[PDB]
């Protein structure tokens, strides 16, 4: 009956991730005050944590807490699919907001006439089209799949959901979901703080977008990094690490919320919501 | 520049074509000339005799009777091959700065891992990786504006004009050419400092650095006036267009020439013509 206390931690995370990531849509939709282009960023990232408490987090918890899949073949590539579109959707977003920065903070004139809200909107709808295209396909064209006799047996039992893949997949999608989206943030991100000092409130909205950055790279990077490893050699880290830390790549997904705490604007959006 | 100019034109397929088979049977033959960096070369030398054998022919006919004559399907089949090899080219020169970078620095654990079945899997991911981003949004038609202009284009089917919407074709490019391209730079630098700071072999790697940046030069222009129609789609005449696509059309004709360079494909390309 330890499945019991499993179900409630379980049970918690998602009500954090979905409370929490509703809150911010809703706040960010209730004042205009709030709504800048930067938080129509942010509203994007929010939609793909809210998919993950809604559906990703739900039924892995029942594969963690089960250790076998109850909802079949289909229904685990469609899951995973998901999973992976969300994380490649996050970081690609992330990639956005730097670069949105770095332009408004050196541009600032030839920033304000190309960049209005219409914009944005077809700019985050891009990153998810993007995100479609290199994670969620190549997923359900089945390109991820190994020959090897154990990998076919799992393709078998509908009770086995393990991400098997062949190393050229393993390899060619965690650089290309992950690695050159996260490289190319992490540099474009050091600079627009470098031009911050070379200028010395604004920088408390930018020291957020920094915390949000650098805690979704500490929450995520484990496990692209066991990633690879694995790909070299498979028995050199022990299967349920590699499952601790995917769920440290799961939890990130109700960080964000709680950051947004240090700002006295979302501090007074979430207490008019919560009724104080 | 003209009589030269005009030369190379009425040259290009025959160059392209006998240049890139020549490459592929040189390799082919000298077993001295089979080493894991030609079967790369190699797969840049498809791209480059489909760029020769599809894309160009039908590209003249165009170009110069004026109109589109193969039909609409055809048009967008041609537009995707035409996508298709600049994007296989720049990720295989990719892998080829990384695998040369990785050659020189672990050359221990590069003897281990590296093999020939090895790099064919690595050559067909990145086809695979290409087909994906160049065919996939052409079929399911992610790269269509909706202006009366581009509209009367898609109707007319002798019109084969690749007249795209703003989103589409800023990413197209971030992810087919520009990201391709910068990490290929920061390696190849990365490459010639090792190279450097360490002194035959720094000739070979100074024909793939040959290679790398007559690639730059002749695709660059093309993707900076492509940048350019983004902002102002009247900023930049059709003309200037048609030039640059065909500076780096002329790209795929260079590399058999500068493979001349080496005393073994010079050798080998002697045999082969009696
Ligand atoms: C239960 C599973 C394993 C589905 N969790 C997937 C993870 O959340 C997301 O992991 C990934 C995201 C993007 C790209 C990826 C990736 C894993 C691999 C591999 N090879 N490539
Ligand atoms: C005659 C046409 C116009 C068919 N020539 C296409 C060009 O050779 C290939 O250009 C491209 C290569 C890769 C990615 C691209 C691209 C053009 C765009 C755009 N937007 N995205
Ligand atoms: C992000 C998307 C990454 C996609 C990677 C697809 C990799 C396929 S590897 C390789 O392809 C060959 C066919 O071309 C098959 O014959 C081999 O059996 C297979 O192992
Ligand atoms: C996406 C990139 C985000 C970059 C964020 C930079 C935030 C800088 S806050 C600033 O830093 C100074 C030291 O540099 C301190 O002395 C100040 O007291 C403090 O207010
Ligand atoms: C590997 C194929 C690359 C094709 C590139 C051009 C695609 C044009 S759209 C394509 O046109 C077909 C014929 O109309 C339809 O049958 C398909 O459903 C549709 O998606
Ligand atoms: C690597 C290339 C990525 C391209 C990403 C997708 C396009 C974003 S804009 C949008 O997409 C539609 C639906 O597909 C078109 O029908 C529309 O007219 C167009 O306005
Ligand atoms: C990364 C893609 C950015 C696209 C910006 C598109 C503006 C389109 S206005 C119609
Ligand atoms: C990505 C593969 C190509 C990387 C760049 C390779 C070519 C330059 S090496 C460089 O060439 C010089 C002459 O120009 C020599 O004098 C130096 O000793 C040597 O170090
Ligand atoms: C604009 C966000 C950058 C995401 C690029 C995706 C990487 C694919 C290139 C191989
Ligand atoms: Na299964
Ligand atoms: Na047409």
């Amino acid at each position: 009956q330890w499945e019991a206390g499993m179900s409630l931690l379980m049970a918690l995370v998602v009500l954090l991730i979905v409370a929490g990531n509703v809150l911010v849509i809703a706040a960010i939709g209730s004042t205009q005050r709030l709504q800048t282009l930067t938080n129509l960023f942010i509203t994007s990232l929010a939609c793909a944590d809210l998919v993950v408490g809604l559906l990703v987090v739900p039924f892995g918890a029942t594969l963690v807490v089960r250790g076998t899949w109850l909802w079949g073949s289909f229904l685990c590539e469609l899951w995973t699919s998901l999973d992976v579109l969300c994380v490649t959707a996050s970081i690609e977003t992330l990639c956005v907001i730097a670069i949105d920065r770095y332009l408004a903070i050196t541009s600032p004139f030839r920033y304000q006439s190309l960049m209005t809200r219409a914009r944005a909107k077809v700019i985050i709808c891009t990153v998810w089209a993007i995100s479609a295209l290199v994670s969620f396909l190549p997923i359900m064209m089945h390109w991820w799949r190994d020959e090897d006799p154990q990998a076919l047996k799992c393709y078998q039992d509908p009770g086995c959901c393990d991400f098997v893949t062949n190393r050229a997949y393993a390899i060619a999608s965690s650089i290309i979901s992950f690695y050159i989206p996260l490289l190319i943030m992490i540099f474009v991100a050091l600079r627009v703080y470098r031009e911050a000092k070379e200028q010395i409130r604004e920088h408390k909205a930018l020291k957020t977008l920094g915390i949000i950055m650098g805690v979704f790279t500490l929450c995520w990077l484990p496990f692209f990094l066991v990633n690879i490893v694995n790909v070299f050699n498979r028995d050199l880290v022990p299967d349920w690490l590699f499952v601790a830390f995917n769920w440290l790549g799961y939890a990130n997904s109700a960080m964000n919320p709680i950051i947004y705490c240090r700002s006295p604007d979302f501090r007074k959006a979430f207490k008019r919501l919560l009724a104080f």
